[PDB]
């Protein structure tokens, strides 16, 4: 049964609710992004209208085989009427195709559902500038002040400079990057661009990247592993065993691996600056964990919410414990007292 924080009152709509069977009264199912916790339940047998971005619709059709007749892509930044209700999709600054949804309810209430997002000051100059929001359904993944991490641009700078130095010292080194979902493609694209290489990967991952509308993608990726000195592997293989095993397969072309594991936040962020990050090393294999986040930091979240000044906040992450819910409610009240709304 579908939880309350996935229903949009006064409409026939749900958000990210495909794992509960036929939801009573639902006439349109929105999907914010193509991450498995959010799409859980969709397949070729789904027969209700799905509303989403163009990129999410390419992935639903090619990766999950949802039939074309049930996929309803909407452009971004454009007022659209769905089942008699005005909606807008906005870029969420999460993974490719990820959106926030603005719903203009028939009674005059305005609701923003962030989906998963990484808040940014640029959002203060979207269509959100124009009007008031009564209810915010908020991605609270990192809603506590201990959650700190650098800008995506600083993280990419560290990865490019690390990879370029290593391969210039040793032209026989291979670079490997872990993946387990869409998102964070800049990590492997930026490293391959500095090295003058295409990125090599499995047929299944190539298929997924081909759905993402990335400009000039045919110039950037390939399924021919041997031609490439940046390889992608599933995240579970990014360990000394899995990497040893991979180096055997390359036929004595390489004598060293440098590997990257993009994570979210880890507690080593509490002590160590990005500049000062060091790898784990066994023999000719080194592994870097790098804190490349596609969710808001605490500070980014607080800035967004203090700017938007919503009347009510409904968290969508960390909702399962009383301690999490109480902690989040305290910070919402500080933010409101500090800013005066
Ligand atoms: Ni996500």
């Amino acid at each position: 049964t579908c939880p309350f924080y996935k229903k949009i009152p006064g409409t026939g709509f749900t958000v990210d609710a495909f794992q509960y069977g036929v939801v009573e009264g639902c006439t349109a199912y929105f999907l914010t992004h193509f991450h498995s916790d959010h799409y859980a339940g969709l397949s070729k047998h789904f027969t209700f209208p799905v509303y989403c971005s163009e990129i999410t619709g390419n992935l639903l059709k090619n990766k999950l085989h949802v039939q074309e007749q049930y996929i309803h892509p909407l452009p971004l930044d454009t007022e659209c009427i769905v089942n008699g209700v005005k909606v807008v999709l906005l870029d969420a600054n999460h993974c490719p195709g990820a959106v926030m949804i603005l719903f203009y309810l028939p009674n005059g209430t305005v609701i923003l559902h962030t989906g998963d997002f990484r808040a940014d000051p640029s959002m203060e100059r979207s269509l959100l500038a124009d009007q008031k929001v009564h209810m915010l359904y908020l991605d609270t993944t990192y809603c506590s002040p201990e959650y700190t991490f650098p800008s995506q641009q600083e993280v990419i700078r560290f990865a490019i400079n690390t990879a370029f130095e290593a391969v210039t010292l040793n032209p026989h080194a291979l670079v490997v990057c872990g993946t387990y979902s869409i998102g964070k493609e800049k990590v492997f694209l930026a490293i391959a661009d500095v090295l003058g290489s295409k990125v090599g990967m499995s047929q299944e991952k190539y298929k997924t990247l081909q759905c993402l509308n990335i400009p000039e993608i045919n110039s950037l990726i390939t399924t021919d592993m041997c031609s490439s000195l940046v390889h992608l592997l599933p995240m579970m293989q990014i360990n000394f065993k899995g990497l040893q095993s991979h180096l055997k397969k390359c036929g004595g072309k390489y004598n060293q691996i440098l590997a990257f594991r993009p994570t979210g936040w880890t507690h080593s962020n509490k002590f160590t600056r990005i500049a000062d990050v060091i790898p784990q090393t066994k023999g000719n294999i080194s592994i870097y964990g790098i804190p490349y986040s596609e969710h808001s930091s605490y500070l980014e979240m607080k800035r967004f919410v203090q700017w938007l000044k919503p009347q009510k906040i409904i968290p969508t992450v960390n909702v399962g414990t009383w301690k999490s819910r109480s902690t989040m409610e305290k910070y919402f009240r500080e933010w409101k007292l500090e800013a005066g709304y």
